[PDB]
Order: structure tokens, then sequence, then C-alpha cells
């Protein structure tokens, strides 16, 4: 019957409340140690059976570093072991002094906030680490012949005559005497024993005008990190060959070659304020130019002695773009483990068609000017090399890219090729498939020029066994992966088999596809790394009302049973720190819409909630594609801020509409042209669901407060529900989609010139007309250097506000990417919050 | 008892501001200016004149050459209202959409320049030429002269280029107009308008791909020289021929600054085309940091009879820039001796305390060669009496602001000496007149032996200095202000403050017989004059606080043998004062003596339909700053209607020229020298408090702060220091760290940064943000995005430390605009932002 009034704060009593809420959380963020490597141990006196490598923050230091705990052969059952975190590396200070502009956007793109040591690579026969640190690279070696330390020994750093930083390092897997990296735009590989150093290929000039030197060899650029996930524009080949009578090994490396020179150029200010300068970036917008891409072969020859003889690039016999015509995006790459085969992952513009493509070595030449020395190379390629397309998946939604393809070891003259493949566009939902594709040669004559027809090199599928089915995925995106045990013909995967509310890691046969047996403990979500030896697995795991905690198992059994190998709880590598006392879980609900589509959503109940009250509402959005909000995991370290709103007396919903991740493409696929079109729809029938069961909502003072597409969301909730929604808090939104780039606006809603209507439909900053004439209704929110939603977004919307003659409030965070990293910003955004609420959230 | 506005819905406050704002729509750029008095010479013709000017009649978008016939006889007892005829004949002078190059669109902000299609012209009297740019290219026309005068609008003829990009800066040759000048990447060009041949004169700009590594300009004023010492040309035209050639070949010069930016800091700003998410790259030289290296360098070529392009010639001083005038950072002006025997420039030091004028002849140059035997050769051949000749200098231990007003007499008395008449401040501390005499004796030179200069060499000997003018009043010498000379009569006519502060009036003094100041101009308005070059005619522009503007036509009338006492005698007008709306109530001038005793001029509108035993909620608008002054007596309406506006809702609002304020003498404006912040709100809060005293309206509980620019710093300075006097700042485009602003403006008032550690700290309001308040809803920060002078990042900066400092602020940017809101649409929604902000937020 009566209204909540929140009580009204000073600025200063709501900086207090704040600074409290955070300060004294009892959580701290990051924690977690993460990238795990298992190497077993080879004593059989000793207590350990093995080593577990992974990064972390150790206790007493303010950033990541590699570490290592002792796995026992024997632990006892009635109590809990929790395992020290040793130090590998002696005192040493990971961080640079208060990172270059390459690792400060690397590190912006794969979305890290701690510092220190952020990745490794690992090669486990020689027992070699290799890293970033201090603005250079370093190493060291533990187990494998050398053994294993009992204390921290001091990373070797290797030197070199390279000017500039030396990013992506990888070491050679055929050779770990080589590791390969890039220095300005080009790939380098160096011998890590004698410390030679070698560049490979020749794309960046230097040039003075950087416009003026558009190409780079092994670097993925701007839209394929952002939008595709993919950091790396190159590939070892995992073995080497014996050619000519010389007595020389050669070792390969597949990479993209990349020319940026017909991309559109846009200038986003430095973080240096007082230079009052910015960066240019290769920004392709929707509709734009894509850059132009190719894949290459980098060879070299090396002796007994490690000594690099020689280096060749190589490229395809005939163009990339004469093989494959309608391929815009390279999304992946690799190689078959014997290094029979290259492959790639290749999408059409529209990502609608994507193609498994296998590339021989043979199908590759050496580069050169002279066209008499190429010929010569081109009529050598013999007629049975060619490409084998050995998968396609094709689809009138979207084609979201799986990271899950394990090709099999072929036999000796087989004609075949087994592989295992994530595919979401067969059913609508992402299954676990063995395909057998058939290597079809129809003989080619390379020396003339190609003109591929429907289906040029498309192979034959033999056999195609679903392995999983059902309304349910297997997860193979953002991390996601399978593992496979060739012994016992089993493939590890982790799904929402038992719930979309839950990730849970799943066993199943590829040889006898039957049951699958879940390894996790369900009323958790669950993130795991499984031991290469398929004995242990660690789980990252939390729930709505448990912060996170990373435990330790073994799967234990008879060898001849392994499908039913049983998940033993043996150590701990962190606890779930106590859930706070101030701190009240959000509750999970489901309901139907009108269409009887099932929605999930949770609430966080206004704080010692008294009946007969009708409380402010905050209705908090993301609302676009490949995120889920509503899971049965921890949201207390990402969200506590909804929390906090909720110890004020303010109730806070989030619904998952339509067009959110994890229920299948249909469901991902009812925002299709129609970005903002359906999403209020959902949200607004989730408040009115939930109104209606809990009794406790104020429809009178609902506020929309989102980030990104929940930026975007909340300026559409304002001009389509204005009588729903008394307040928008938008950050960081997209307001014109024709400004956006291309890899996410086409995958959802093609180009400008194919929906116009759509477009114009989607862009809050051509519907300024129907923001509120009343001011304190919209509050506008925005990293000043955001390099994925421009300042411009906002600052377009405010040029169309004066227009129209409408009011706005507007904070800006001069320092701020995307998202709010540091401290004072976050406390600011949230003081800002709680006040433009307590002033303006009224009936 | 408190008054209270009556509250508005916000689409309540837009129809009040949208119906404000038709009046000046009606009034604004209405005004004709640049005039041309031409004589015309036909006794039959009922014309004495025609007059030339720039002008936007009622109907049309953009500006125009007009002109206006000027009859021989009026009636005494009629008020007679000029036609305004068209030049051009249905000719779009403006671009499409109104989109100008960046060279064009960056220097109509430089000049303040609102209106669009022609905002200037070269006339040449003698061919009747006119050169202007439109249509981003260059066009002419001839009228009068042998041609003789068009009576219905001529087509313009296109000046046809096969040089790529903008031709900037075009001028007339005056001693040939056959031939003209322009600016095209970087580099002097001259053409011949009547054959069409175009020849490239410097060629500092290699075109390279990389610009930052092409950062030589000639002929080009840079950065810091047009947006703080008002010069917007880096070249000047010999006014003469000369016959050096024994082919009987003509030789034609043209003066030129060479500048290199390698040095210079680079910053970048967005561009207005926001879509394209770029910005332009400027050398912007922040304070204490370097400035251009800077030469005077001498452009020849000679022509034939048939006017053919036989010859060109780059020619630098015999040594090198640096070496003859080592403590030169700027060049203020430059220009030639009407006989073209002396180029001149007005050199300053880095300090701005030291002011050279100096004499080039063009002798001291010699070709350029990277050929040093050649180059020893050319300086050896140089006479030994061949020098620079310093004939002026002036120091302070204030500021030289930089005057205008050099006039060099022809050498009428022979080679050994200079006369002039010369604008100068630092004497008395008050800017006059005064006839100089110099002394250009040659010591002897060797200029192919190295020399470096030692204290006062070349400073020539003062025979003369004559006070033409004295007093604790101002000649008026910049920022538009001139003087002009009849030497028939030895008279010199100047604007000046010699009445009052509050109005600019015309003076007429004779040089000769330096005794009685004349005054051709009404008391009770503020004149800004235009003086035929025949001194028959002028043209004022005035207006008071009460009466809008209108510009009338006067002829000086009387006995020729007493031409210092010439009537002048209303003639006609060129434009009415239009009606005040019944809404608009002119602010009230008062003055008041500060407890120090210095007397400060302020203004006051007084709330419409005010009540007595009423206190009402108070605005101080403020700038504050050095080289202007907010308080005379000149129509308000047009700048400044959004004052009556919020009168009209019943605010009181107040104007206070503190100290540091000009047209009150070097010492008054020196208040604030390397404590900028610190003097001029002590001078705001004793203007409130006397306002208060003296009216009795005003509530000291509900006063905002409000300027733009230097008054968005000081809106910041009173909320940090005056807190208990101020409920309210609303900071325009404000300054917030001195550290980041530019060289000329930031050292001339405040030193550099490492002499001022001090001042500097104390002034910048960003640094001082821990004092700003702990309340929401007592600052709003306004800022233009695409601001070039004011950049962004002082508002960007500003944010930064309250975010860190914990601080809530209400933000609202302008991305269309620059410094000044030019836009109707932004406009509007500043003056209700403005409006809603004072309506919810300045009470208790
Ligand atoms: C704003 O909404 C934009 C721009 C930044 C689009 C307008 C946006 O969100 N874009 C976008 C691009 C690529 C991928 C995504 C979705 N990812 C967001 C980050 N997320 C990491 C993550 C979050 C929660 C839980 C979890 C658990 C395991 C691994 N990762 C995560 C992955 C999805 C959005
Ligand atoms: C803001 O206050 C800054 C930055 C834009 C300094 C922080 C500023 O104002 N700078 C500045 C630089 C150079 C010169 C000036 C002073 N001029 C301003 C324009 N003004 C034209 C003018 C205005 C009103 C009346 C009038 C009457 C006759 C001639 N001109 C004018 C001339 C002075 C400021």
């Amino acid at each position: 019957a009566a209204r909540f009034q929140v009580q009204k704060h000073s600025w200063d009593g709501l900086r207090s409340i704040i600074h409290g809420s955070r300060k004294y959380s009892g959580l701290i963020v990051n924690k977690a140690p993460h990238d795990f490597q298992f190497v077993q141990k080879t004593d059989e006196s000793g207590p350990h059976s093995h080593r577990l490598y992974y990064l972390g923050m150790p206790y007493g230091s303010r950033e990541n570093s590699l570490l290592y705990s002792e796995i026992p052969k024997k632990v006892r059952k009635e109590a809990l072991l929790l395992l020290s975190w040793k130090q590998m590396l002696d005192h040493f200070q990971a961080t640079p002094h208060h990172y270059s502009r390459e690792e400060e956007l690397l590190r912006e793109r794969k979305r890290l906030g701690v510092f220190g040591i952020t990745s490794y690579d690992f090669h486990s026969e020689s027992g070699l680490f290799l890293f970033q640190a201090s603005n250079s690279l370093f190493h060291c070696r533990d187990g494998g012949k050398n053994g294993f330390m009992v204390s921290p020994m001091k990373p070797l750093e290797i030197k070199t005559q390279c000017s500039g930083p030396r990013m992506d390092p990888k070491i050679c897997p055929a050779d770990p005497a080589f590791f390969s990296f890039i220095n300005n735009s080009d790939l380098w590989v160096a011998n890590i024993e004698t410390g030679e150093e070698r560049r490979l290929t020749f794309c960046h000039q230097g040039l003075s005008n950087v416009l003026d030197d558009p190409k780079s060899a092994g670097v993925a650029t701007f839209v394929i990190q952002e939008e595709f996930d993919r950091f790396t524009g190159y590939w070892w080949c995992p073995t080497a060959s014996w050619e000519g009578s010389e007595g020389l090994k050669t070792l390969r490396i597949l990479y993209e070659e990349v020319d940026e020179s017909e991309v559109e150029v846009i200038h986003v200010p430095s973080p240096a304020l007082e230079e009052r300068k910015t960066d240019s970036y290769r920004y392709p917008r929707t509709g734009s130019k894509n850059p132009k891409i190719a894949l290459k072969l980098a060879e070299f020859q090396t002796d007994s002695q490690g000594k690099i003889v020689s280096t060749q690039e190589k490229e395809l016999v005939q163009p990339f773009s004469s093989l494959f015509p309608k391929v815009e995006y390279i999304a992946r790459a690799g190689w078959t483990r014997d290094g029979k085969y290259a492959w790639a992952m290749f999408l059409d513009r529209p990502q609608q068609w994507l193609q498994l493509v296998l590339l021989p070595p043979a199908l590759f030449i050496p580069s050169t000017e002279n066209e008499e020395q190429r010929l010569a190379s081109a009529r050598a390629v013999p007629r049975n090399v060619q490409p084998y397309v050995v998968y396609e998946e094709v689809t009138n939604v979207w084609i979201n890219v799986h990271d899950i393809f394990y090709p099999f070891p072929q036999s000796e003259g087989e004609d075949e090729l087994c592989f295992l493949r994530a595919n979401e566009c067969k059913t609508g939902f992402c299954h676990l498939y063995k395909v057998t594709a058939v290597l079809k040669s129809q003989g080619y004559d390379w020396s003339e020029p190609f003109s591929p027809g429907e289906d040029e090199f498309k192979c034959p599928i033999k056999e195609e066994i679903a392995l999983t089915s059902g309304e349910w995925e297997v997860l193979a995106r953002h991390g996601s992966k399978i593992w496979v045990n060739e012994e016992t013909k089993l493939v590890y995967f982790q799904g929402t088999k038992d719930t979309p509310l839950e990730h849970h890691l799943y066993v199943v046969s590829y040889e006898a596809a039957g049951e699958i047996v879940r390894l996790t403990t369900p009323g958790f979500s669950h993130s795991c790394s499984m031991s290469q030896n398929f004995d242990m697995f660690v789980s990252h795991y939390s729930s709505v009302s448990t912060p996170p905690c990373v435990h330790v198992y073994k799967l234990s059994g008879p060898d001849d049973d392994p499908l039913h190998k049983q998940p033993r709880f043996w150590a701990s590598m962190m606890e779930a720190a106590s859930c706070p006392p101030d701190y009240v879980p959000p509750e999970i609900f489901h309901f139907h819409t009108r269409s009887d589509v099932r929605l999930y959503g949770m609430i966080y109940k206004p704080h010692a909630l008294q009946p007969g009250k009708k409380h402010p509402t905050v209705l908090f959005v993301y609302g676009g594609p490949q995120v889920q909000l509503v899971n049965n995991s921890f949201k207390g370290i990402k969200y506590l801020r909804l929390n906090t709103l909720a110890s004020l007396g303010y109730a806070v919903v989030v619904i998952d509409g339509r067009g959110s991740c994890q229920r299948g493409l249909r469901f991902e696929g009812a925002l299709k042209n129609q970005m903002g079109q359906v999403e209020i729809e959902d949200q607004v029938e989730g408040l009115q669901f939930v109104a209606e069961k809990y009794g406790f909502i104020d429809l009178s003072r609902v506020a929309i407060h989102g980030w990104s597409y929940g930026g975007f969301l909340s300026l559409m909730g304002l001009i389509h529900k204005p009588q729903v929604f008394k307040v928008a808090i938008a950050g960081a939104p997209v307001t014109v989609w024709m400004a956006y780039d291309t890899g996410y606006t086409e995958r959802y809603m093609d180009v400008p010139e194919n929906n116009q209507h759509g477009y114009e439909a989607g862009s809050v900053a051509l519907h300024v007309e129907k923001l509120p004439n009343e001011p304190n209704r919209l509050l506008i929110l925005h990293g000043f250097l955001d390099e994925n939603v421009h300042f411009f977004h906002t600052n377009f919307l405010v040029s169309q506000l004066i227009r129209a003659g409408k009011p706005y409030q507007l904070q800006i965070y001069p320092n701020e990417r995307h998202s709010i990293r540091c401290p004072e910003s976050g406390e600011h955004y949230e003081v800002t919050l709680l006040h433009f609420l307590q002033e303006y959230l009224h009936h």
C-alpha cells in the first residue's frame, strides 16, 4: 500500500557508504589462481604425484607471478588440505614503473585488470617457461630433464638488438631452443640458447609516415581482437622436416599477412591527457573496407648446432583472394598434430558461411619479384596438392566462432581426416560431432590463373556422429575448450546440460557415443582445467550465495572403465571467502512471456523489507548478444553496487531477454536486423512479472541503468517506454550503429545499405525528439579514452539533444577506456548513481 | 523579504528564450562595415562619392560587396536613408552547407567572424580592382577608375589556378595592380590577373607525406601570432617598383616571415566533421616551451613592359636574423616606408617587456645559396653604409601591448633622418601619440665578417620626441583602432577615451603645432569611425546602453584655412537604430571607489517591476581578464540580451570592470601581473557589496558567478576563494591550468612557469579542486568540444581532478562549437540550461 522512501544522504554521506561498501567488502578482487599446467612427478620415493603451475597474486604481493603447488600422492579424508603457493621467481617486479600502447591496448582487449605476468608459454618435454615481464622477455626451466626446484630461481632475461617491444612470444614446439615474437609488425625467431635473432618477414618498412606503412605479419588487427577474440596472427608448425641432402632441419610458421591501406583511420585520445594527442586506429566502421588478408608460410633451416642457416617467405601458389574469394575473415588457424596440414577457419563478410580448410605446405612457394622464378615454382607444385574444405557451416542467423576443432592423427596412405567439431547451425544448439571428411583430389594446374567454381575443394563427409544433442549447449567460446583422451576414446567438455544457469564438466565417448557423465557438483557454475594425463582437474566455481573457490579433483577408479572415473575432492587452491553480513545474495526466478518463451531473471530484494511497502526499483540491463547476466555464479565481485542499491532500499531487477546467450541460436537470433526493437519488450514483461510475484515493486519509480549495449537499451527504454522508466542512466551507449565496427554490427544487423530500417530504428541518437522534455530523467556516462564505444557516440547524442532542445546530465571519466578501472573513478560513478537516484527517482 | 523567481517547465524556459532571441536575430550582423570612400569626377552627376562596404541586407543569408551613392546636396529638414546597391549579380560567396576549408574556418574563428559570405576585400583605388575569397576560390571585379562606375550588379570573374588546395591571404600589388599574391600550401605565390601566369616565389614546403617532417612556412602568421598578437598575415608587398636592371626590367618586392616549427610541441584538436572521428594537428607553443624559429626574408621578381614574369629570387639577411637580432622572440608587425626605401619590423623579446622598431633596407638582403663562396662574394658586395636602424625602443616592467599605430613620414627633410607618429603606452603608462625623429647614421660594417652585436647596436639617436596627446586617458591603437593622417593640413585623426573611459570618440590634433584636441563625435554614445582618405567625410557606427547601433555619414565642413575646427555635419544614414522591445530595459552604469581609493565602473540590470523591501537572487556576470572592458556606454542587447532576460525573470545582474581590465592605463591593467586570479575576485566582491549597499535589492545569500574564458576561470576562482559569497558558479570554457596555455598570452601576464611557480600554482583552479564544494548543484561547467584556444583538455583535466578529490560537478558540452557558441540551437540550449540551473539551484 505505502511507498518506501530511500534516506537522502549528503554527497560526503554517499562517499562514506560507497567507500565503506568496497573497503570493508570482505571480498578481494581477482585473487583466484589461473592458467593451470599439471606436470607428473616421476620420483616413486617422493610424497607428490604432480607439480601444478599457475599465475596468481601470492600473499604480500600486489602483482601476478608464476607459482607452483605440490600435489600429494595421499590426503587425509577427514581434513581439508589448503595447498601452499610456492614462488618460481626470486623477488621479481614483473610490472613496469607506475605499459606501452601495444601492451596497454592488449590488456584492454583481453579484459585484464591485474598487474604483473598475465600469460606464459610452457614446453612440457623440456620444462621451459617463456613470458613478458619488466617490458622485456624472460624464461626459466623446471621439471623435464633439469628436475624440480625446491626454492625460487632467478628468471634469465633474453637480450635483443631489436628496437621497441617484442610481442606475442611463443616456444617452437618441434625444438624449444627456438621461440618466435612480433617486433614492429613483423615475425622474428631467436635461439634462446645461443641468443641469435633473425627477422622472417619484411612487410613493415618502418617509414616515418605510419599510414604509408600499412602491412603487418603475425598480427591480429583491431576487429579480429575486439570482435573475434583472436590475439595472435601466427601459428608454429608442431614438427620439423628434413628436405635437402645437407642434413638441415626446416621449421615452419603459418602467419596472417594484413594490408590496412584501404581501412578508414579514426583518432582516439591517448591516456597521457597532458600531451593533448590521439593515437591513430585502422577502424573498419560497418559497411566499410576490412583489411586485405592472406595466409603465408615462414620457413627457416637450422644445423645440428642450432644456427639459423637460411629463411624464406612463402605464399600460396595462386593468391589467397583467387583461391578463397568469398573469405572476409580468418577466425582461427593452426596445424594438424603431425604438421601435415595447416588449417584455417574462414568466414564470409555476412558471417553466415564458415569453412574449415586444410592447406598443405606444398601449396606455398617462395615469394619473389621475379615472374620467371615464380612460374618455375608454380610449375613444380604437384597436381595432387590442393586445399581441402573438410567442414562447412551455413545459417540464416549468424555463425558464432566456436574454438572446438580437434583433428585425429591419420594412418599412412589415408585419404580421410576424422575430427571433433562444435556445430550450432545444424540443430540451433552448439553440440559435439565426430566428423570423417574424405580428402578428395581433383587435379589442379597451379601454373594457370585460378577461378574456383561452387563447392571448389569441398570434401565429401563420409560420417557425422552427434556425440551430444538436446536443447542445451556445449560451451565452445570465450575460454571454453574440450580435452580429448585418445587412449580411452573420451572427450571432456563443458555445457548447460543440467541447466542454462550453471556450467558443468561432462565426459562422453567419441568411439561408442552414448552416456554423458557429469563430473562437477550441481548448485554451482564451474570453470574447469583438465590435466593432459586426465588424472586430475581444477574447478573454479561459485553460486549466487557463495563466493568463488578453486578446488583440485582426482579422477579415480578402474582404468578398464574410464567413462565412470569418480571426481574425488583432493585439495583447495583457494577457499570461498565468507559471504559478508551486509551482502544479501540475489534470488534467481523464471517466468513465461505472453508468447510462452521461458526467461530467467534475478531480484535483489530491498534489505530489511517490511510488508505493505512499494520500493523504488532499478532495472539493471545489458540485453545484448554473447552475454548471459542471469546464472548461478557469485555476482558480488563485479556487481557489488547492486547489493549497495538493495541495502538503501532499492529493488534491483535483472532480466535475460531474447538476444542473450546460452539458450541456443534461435533465442539469440530474435534481435537479427532489429537491435533495440524486441529487448525492451522482454525487460518490461520481466518487470511486470516481478511486480506481480513479489509485490514490493513501485512501478511508478523505475530507473533503467546499463553499460555499452545496456547504455543503448537504457536510452531505448526511455524512448519506447517513457511511462515505464522514470529515469535512464546510460553508460558508454552505442547511439548510432553506422559508427560501430564491421565484425560486431554486420553479424547482427547486416551493412547499413542492406538494413536502412533496422539501423534507423536502432540508432537512439536519431530519435532524440522522443527523449524526455523534463530535466533530470537522463544521465549519460562515458570514458573519454573508450576505444570500443568511441566517446563520439555520446558527443553525437549530445549534438542531437541540443538540436531537439532536450535536457541531459553528463559525466565523463577522462582517464578511462570502456570499463572504469581506477578506484577513484569507480567510487565517483557509484556515488553519482546513488545521488542521481535519491534526487530524481520519484513518482 | 526574499523574491522568488517563477519556476517554469523546461519547454516553458525554451519558449521564453526562443521568444527573447527573435529581437537579437533582427539586429545582429545588420551593420554595414569595411568602408571605402571613392570621390566621383563628374560635375553633371548628382553624387560627390561612391561608398563601398560589406553588409547583409534584410532577406540575405550572407555578407556581400555593396555600395551607396553620396549626393552633393541634402534637404536640411529631412533624414536621408541611403539605398544599399548590390555589386555582385545573384552570387553565392558561401560554400555548400557553410562548410569552409580548415584554413578559412580557423581564420574566421581567430578573426571572430560570425557572418557567412565575403568577410574582407582588397581594394586598389587607381585601378578600381576588388579582390576577395568566395566559394573556396578567388574572385575579382572592377568599378570606378578608368572603367567608370556600374549602375547594376556585375558578375565576379573567378581567377583560374593550377594550384592544389586553398589560396589564402590574397593581396593586390600596390605598385602594379596587374599582380596579386596569395599563400598556397605554406608558400608565397604571385600571379598576373590579366595574363593568368602563376609563379611560386618561396620553396619552404617540401610537400612530404609525413607533415611533421615538413615544418617550414613562408608568408604565414603561426598559431600564437594569430591567436595572441592579432596578426593574420606573414608577408608585405613593397609599395613601389625599382629599375636596377639594365635590360629595362621592373623589380617588385615582397617582405615575408619564414618560420620553422620543428621544435614546437604538437597537439591534436577534433575536426568539426565529428562523424570522421579525426583531429587536426597544431604547432601549439605551451608556456615555457619553444616558439617557432623566425626570420624576415625578401622575395623579388622582375617583369617586362608586357607584364611577363622574367625571373624570381629568394633573398635573406647578409648575416642570419638570429645573429643580427639575437633577443627577438616575436615579429609583432612589419611593413614598408611609403617610398619602399625601407622594410620595417616591430620586434618583441620573449618576456614581451622590450620592443624595437627596426628599418631594413633591401640592400641588406642577398641571394639565398648553398654555395658558401657565392654567399661571401654577395656579403662583400653589400655597401658598408647599409645596415638595420633601431628608430624606436619601448621598455617596461609591466608588459608591451602591441599598438598598431606606426606612421613613417616620407623623408622630405633628407636621408639622414626618419620622422614618424608612434603610439607609446610605457612612457607615461597611458597610450599616447608621439611625433619622433630618429637620426640614421651609418657606422660602416663589413658584412662578410661575422659579428655578435653588443647592447644598443643599430640604436638611432632621437633628435626630437613630441607628445601630441597626454593625460590619464588613452589613444585607441589596438584590435581595429587606427589613426588617419592628412599631410596637407598636418592633422592626425584618432579615437580615444579623453572625454570618458565609457565612450570611444573621434578626435583631431595637429602634429605640426601640437595643442588643442577637437572632438568630432557626439557625447552620450560610443563611436567606431571610418575616415575618407580625402578627409572630406567620415562614417560613425555608434550606440549607447539605451539606444541600439546606427551608422551615420558626416561631412567635415567649414573654412579650408582652419582645418582643425572643421564642423562634423550629419549628411545621411546607412542604418537607423532599431526599435527596442518593450521588455528590454537598458542596464544602468555606476562607479564606486574601492577601500584602496581606485575608481571601478560597473553596470546593473535591475530586476524588472522591482518592489521595495525585496531582496532578489543575483548573477555576477564576469570576464575580468586583460585586453577587455565590459562596462562602457554602448548597446549590450546584441551580445548580452540574456542578461536582460535574467533581469525580466527577477534576477539582479551585476558586471564589474575590476583591476586587470583595459582602457584605464598600463598600471590599472598591470595589477594582475604574475598573480592572475588573486586581485580580480577581490574587486568583484567589493563591486557586489557596493551594489548591495547602494541599491538595496541584492540577496547576498543567493549570488551566482558566471563567465566565459577568463570569466570561466574567475567563476571557479570565486567558488574556491569566496565560497560564502558565491552560492553557485557557471564556468564557461575555463582556463584551469596556466601551464597548459600558450606562450604569447601566458608569459605576457605571468612570466614562464620556472620564474613564477607560486603564481602558476595559485592561479590554476584545477590544482585547487579540494576547495571546490562537497555539495552538489553548486558547479556547472560548459565547454565547446572543438575549442582551439581554451582546449577541452582544461575541462577534461578539471573533471579528472574533481573525480580524484571526490567532488560533484555538472557538465554541458557543445560538440559542434569551438571557443564561442555560433549555432543558434547551441546558444538557445546554453541560455535555457542557464535559466534552469539558476531556477533550481540558486537558493538558501
Ligand atoms: C558493449 O556492450 C559492447 C562494446 C564493449 C557492444 C556494444 C560489447 O559488450 N561487445 C562485446 C564484444 C565481444 C564479446 C562480448 C561478450 N563478452 C564480454 C566479456 N565476457 C567475459 C566474461 C564475463 C562474465 C563471466 C565470464 C565467465 C567466463 C569467461 N568470461 C566471462 C565474455 C563475453 C561483448
Ligand atoms: C578568454 O578569455 C581568452 C581565450 C579565448 C583568454 C583566456 C581570451 O579572451 N583571449 C583573448 C586573446 C586575444 C585578445 C582578446 C581580447 N579581444 C577579444 C575580442 N574583442 C572584440 C570586441 C569585443 C567587444 C567590443 C569590441 C569593440 C571594439 C573592438 N572589438 C571589440 C577585442 C579584444 C582576448
